[PDB]
C-alpha cells in the first residue's frame, strides 16, 4: 500500500521545481477535484519510480475531506527538520482545510504559545525556511469587504522576533554590522507586499504594504529622524481567480459560503525563508502554503 522513503533534491531552479511546484500543482488537482460527473481519473506521484493513476468509483450526504489524498508523519521530538535516522509512523487522511482559515504570514492557532518567542526551523546551510513562535499578543479578523483587522504589539513583536534571530547567527567571522531588508522576488522585480487569507471558504487576497514598511538595523536612533502618523486595515481584494505570487500566473477555486462572512483568526505562527546567501543580504520571504498547516501540527508534512 504505502511504501514511502526518506531523500530529498536540493539545487538552484524554481521554475524547473521538483518536490515545491509538484506539490502545488497536484494540490489543486486532488482539490479541483470533488465535481461528479460519473468516474474521475487521479494521478497518484510522490516518488516512486513510476505513477499511480487512481480511480474513484461510485454511482451516475456526507463525505469527510479529500476524494483520493492523506497525510502522515515520522515522530520522536517537538519538532527539527531534516537528516534523521527516522523510525516510527503514524496514519492520517482527511483534508477539509479549504472549509476553515489560513494565511501566508502567520499560521493561525499556534498551541503552547510559551512566552519565549521560536525560530523552529529545517535548515539547509543556505537556502531555508523558518518559523518563528512568540507568546505576545496577535490577532487579525477579516471583514469581508476587503479589508482586514488586528489587535497585538506588532511593532515591539517584530523586535522580538527581530531580537530572536540575532542570538542564532553568532559571530561569523570579521567585525561587523547588521541591516536587515525584506523582498522575496526571483529572477525578476515586482516591489509589492501581498498575503492570502483562507477562513471559512473564500480564497481573498490582500495589498500588504503598511503592515511590512519596516527598514531594519543593529543599534538605531529616531530622535532626529523622522515622524509621521500611520495606521491600519488591509486592502484586500478577493481573487477567486488567484494571480499567483511567486509567479505572475493564475489559479482558481470553487468554493462555498455564508452570504455576510466576516472572517476571524488568532495570530501565533509567524512564517519566513530567510536568504543569507555569501555577501550582503539577509533576506526574509513570506512563500509558506498549506503543507505548512499540517506541517503546522506535526513536524513535517509526508504525503502520497
Ligand atoms: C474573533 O476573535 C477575535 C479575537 O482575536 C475577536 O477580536 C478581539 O476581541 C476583543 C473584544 O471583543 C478585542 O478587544 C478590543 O481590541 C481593540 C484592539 O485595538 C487595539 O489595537 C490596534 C493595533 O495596535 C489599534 O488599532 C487600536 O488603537 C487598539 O490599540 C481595542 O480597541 C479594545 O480594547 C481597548 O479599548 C477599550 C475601550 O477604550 C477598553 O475597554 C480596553 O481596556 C482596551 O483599552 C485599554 O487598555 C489598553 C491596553 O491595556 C490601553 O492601551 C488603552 O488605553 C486602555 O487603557 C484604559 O482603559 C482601561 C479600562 O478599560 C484601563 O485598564 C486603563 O487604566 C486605561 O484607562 C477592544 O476591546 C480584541 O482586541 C479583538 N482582537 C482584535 C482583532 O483586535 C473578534 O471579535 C471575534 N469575532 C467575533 C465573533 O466577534
Ligand atoms: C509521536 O511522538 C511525539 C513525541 O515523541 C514521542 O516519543 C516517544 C517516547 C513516545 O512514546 C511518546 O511518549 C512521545 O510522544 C508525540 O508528541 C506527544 O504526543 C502525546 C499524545 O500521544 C502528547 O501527550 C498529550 O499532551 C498533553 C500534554 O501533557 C503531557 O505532559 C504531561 C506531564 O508531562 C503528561 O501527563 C501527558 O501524558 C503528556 O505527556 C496531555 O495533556 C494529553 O493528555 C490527554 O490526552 C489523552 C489522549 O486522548 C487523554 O486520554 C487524557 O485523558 C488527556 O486528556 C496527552 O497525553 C505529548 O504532549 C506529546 N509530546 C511531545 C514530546 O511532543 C506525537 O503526538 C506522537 N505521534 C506522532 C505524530 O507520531
Ligand atoms: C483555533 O482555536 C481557537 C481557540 O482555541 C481553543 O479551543 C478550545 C476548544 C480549547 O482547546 C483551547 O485550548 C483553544 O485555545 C478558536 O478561536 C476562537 O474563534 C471563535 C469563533 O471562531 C471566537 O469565539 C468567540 O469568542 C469570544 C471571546 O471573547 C471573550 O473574551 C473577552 C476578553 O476578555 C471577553 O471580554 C468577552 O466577553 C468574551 O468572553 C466569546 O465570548 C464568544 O462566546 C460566546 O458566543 C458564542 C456564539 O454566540 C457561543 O458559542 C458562546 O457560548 C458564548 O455565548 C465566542 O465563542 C473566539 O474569540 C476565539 N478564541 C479565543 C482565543 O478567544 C478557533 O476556532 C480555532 N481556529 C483554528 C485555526 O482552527
Ligand atoms: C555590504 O555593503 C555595505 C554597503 O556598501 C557595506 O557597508 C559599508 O561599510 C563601510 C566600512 O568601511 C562603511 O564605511 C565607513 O563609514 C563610516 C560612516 O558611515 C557609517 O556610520 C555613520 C554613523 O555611525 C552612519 O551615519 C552611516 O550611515 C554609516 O553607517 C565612516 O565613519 C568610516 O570611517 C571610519 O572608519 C574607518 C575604517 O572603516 C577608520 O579607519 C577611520 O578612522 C574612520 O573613523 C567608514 O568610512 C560604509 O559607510 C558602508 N556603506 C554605506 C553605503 O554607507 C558593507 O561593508 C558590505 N558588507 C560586505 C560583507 O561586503
Ligand atoms: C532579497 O533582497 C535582496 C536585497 O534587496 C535582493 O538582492 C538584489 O537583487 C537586485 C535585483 O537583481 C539586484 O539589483 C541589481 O543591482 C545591480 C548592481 O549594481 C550595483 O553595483 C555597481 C558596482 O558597485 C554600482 O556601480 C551600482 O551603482 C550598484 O550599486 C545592477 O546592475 C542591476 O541593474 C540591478 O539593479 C541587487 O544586486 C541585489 N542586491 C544586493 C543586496 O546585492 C534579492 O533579489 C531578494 N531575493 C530574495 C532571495 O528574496
Ligand atoms: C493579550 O492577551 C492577554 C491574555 O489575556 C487573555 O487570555 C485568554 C486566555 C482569555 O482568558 C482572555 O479573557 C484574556 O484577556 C491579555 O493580557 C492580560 O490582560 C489581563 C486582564 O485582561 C491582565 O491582568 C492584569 O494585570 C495587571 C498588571 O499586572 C493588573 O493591574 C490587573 O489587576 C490584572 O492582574 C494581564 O496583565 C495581561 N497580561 C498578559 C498575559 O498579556 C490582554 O487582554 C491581551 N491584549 C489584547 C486585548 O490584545
Ligand atoms: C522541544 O521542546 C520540548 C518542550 O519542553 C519545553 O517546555 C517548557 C515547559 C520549558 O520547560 C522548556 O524548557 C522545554 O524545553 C522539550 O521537552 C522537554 O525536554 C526536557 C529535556 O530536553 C525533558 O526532560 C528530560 O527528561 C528525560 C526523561 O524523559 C531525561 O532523561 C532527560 O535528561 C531530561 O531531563 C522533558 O521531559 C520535556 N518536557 C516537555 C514539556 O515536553 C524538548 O526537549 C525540546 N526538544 C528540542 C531539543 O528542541
Ligand atoms: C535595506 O534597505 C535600506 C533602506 O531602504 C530604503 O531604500 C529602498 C530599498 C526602499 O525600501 C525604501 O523605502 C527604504 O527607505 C538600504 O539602504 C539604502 O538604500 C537606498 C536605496 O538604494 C540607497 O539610496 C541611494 O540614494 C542616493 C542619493 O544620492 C541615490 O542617488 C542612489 O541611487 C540610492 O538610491 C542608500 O545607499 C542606502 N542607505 C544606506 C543605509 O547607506 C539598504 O541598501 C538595504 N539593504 C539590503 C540588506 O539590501
Ligand atoms: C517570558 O520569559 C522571559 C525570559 O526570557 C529569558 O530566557 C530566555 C527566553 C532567553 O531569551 C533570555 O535571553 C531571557 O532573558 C521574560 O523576560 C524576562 O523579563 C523579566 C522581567 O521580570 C526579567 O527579569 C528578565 O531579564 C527576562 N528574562 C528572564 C531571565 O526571566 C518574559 O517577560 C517572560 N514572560 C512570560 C509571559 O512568561
Ligand atoms: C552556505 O554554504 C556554503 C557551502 O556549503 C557547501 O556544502 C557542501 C556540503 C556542498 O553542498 C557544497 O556544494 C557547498 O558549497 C558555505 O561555504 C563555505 O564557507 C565556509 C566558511 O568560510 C568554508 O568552510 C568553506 O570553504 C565554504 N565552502 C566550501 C565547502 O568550500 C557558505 O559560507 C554558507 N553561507 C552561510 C553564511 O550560511
Ligand atoms: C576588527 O574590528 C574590531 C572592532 O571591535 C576590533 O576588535 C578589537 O580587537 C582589538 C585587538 O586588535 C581588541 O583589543 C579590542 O577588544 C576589540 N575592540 C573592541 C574594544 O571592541 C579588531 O581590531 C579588528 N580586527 C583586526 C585587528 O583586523
Ligand atoms: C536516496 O534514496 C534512495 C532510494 O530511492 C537510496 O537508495 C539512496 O541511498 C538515497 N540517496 C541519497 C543518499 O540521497
Ligand atoms: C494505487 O492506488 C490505488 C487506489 O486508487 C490502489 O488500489 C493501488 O493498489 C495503487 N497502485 C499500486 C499497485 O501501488
Amino acid at each position: 500500500h504505502m511504501e514511502l522513503a526518506l531523500n530529498v533534491t536540493e539545487s538552484f531552479d524554481a521554475w524547473e521545481n521538483t518536490v515545491t511546484e509538484q506539490a502545488i500543482e497536484d494540490v489543486w488537482q486532488l482539490f479541483e477535484t470533488s465535481i461528479k460527473p460519473c468516474v474521475k481519473l487521479s494521478p497518484l506521484c510522490i516518488g516512486a519510480g513510476h505513477c499511480n493513476t487512481s480511480i474513484i468509483q461510485e454511482s451516475c450526504f456526507r463525505y469527510c475531506a479529500p476524494p483520493g489524498y492523506a497525510l502522515l508523519r515520522c515522530n520522536d521530538t517537538n519538532y527539527s527538520g531534516f537528516m534523521p535516522k527516522c523510525s516510527k509512523v503514524v496514519v492520517s487522511s482527511c483534508t477539509r482545510m479549504m472549509e476553515t482559515q489560513t494565511s501566508t504570514w502567520f499560521g493561525f492557532n499556534g498551541t503552547r504559545a510559551e512566552n519565549r518567542t521560536y525560530i523552529y526551523w529545517h535548515g539547509r546551510d543556505n537556502r531555508t525556511i523558518i518559523s518563528l513562535n512568540k507568546y505576545y499578543n496577535l490577532t487579525m479578523k477579516c471583514r469581508g469587504a476587503g479589508w482586514c483587522w488586528f489587535g497585538g504589539n506588532w511593532k515591539d513583536a517584530i523586535k522580538e522576533m527581530k531580537q530572536t534571530i540575532v542570538k542564532h547567527p553568532r559571530y561569523t567571522g570579521t567585525n561587523n554590522t547588521d541591516k536587515i531588508n525584506l523582498t522575496a522576488p526571483r529572477g525578476g522585480d515586482p516591489e509589492v507586499t501581498f498575503m492570502w487569507t483562507n477562513c471559512r471558504g473564500e480564497f481573498l487576497y490582500c495589498k500588504m504594504n503598511w503592515f511590512l514598511n519596516w527598514v531594519e538595523d543593529r543599534d538605531v536612533t529616531n530622535q532626529r529622524p523622522k515622524e509621521r502618523h500611520r495606521r491600519n486595515y488591509v486592502p484586500c481584494h478577493i481573487r477567486q481567480i488567484i494571480n499567483t505570487w511567486h509567479k505572475v500566473g493564475k489559479n482558481v477555486y470553487l468554493p462555498p459560503r455564508e452570504g455576510d462572512l466576516t472572517c476571524n483568526s488568532t495570530v501565533t505562527s509567524l512564517i519566513a525563508n530567510i536568504d543569507w546567501t555569501d555577501g550582503n543580504q539577509t533576506n526574509i520571504t513570506m512563500s509558506a502554503e498549506v503543507a505548512e498547516l499540517y506541517r503546522l501540527e506535526l513536524g513535517d508534512y509526508k504525503l502520497v
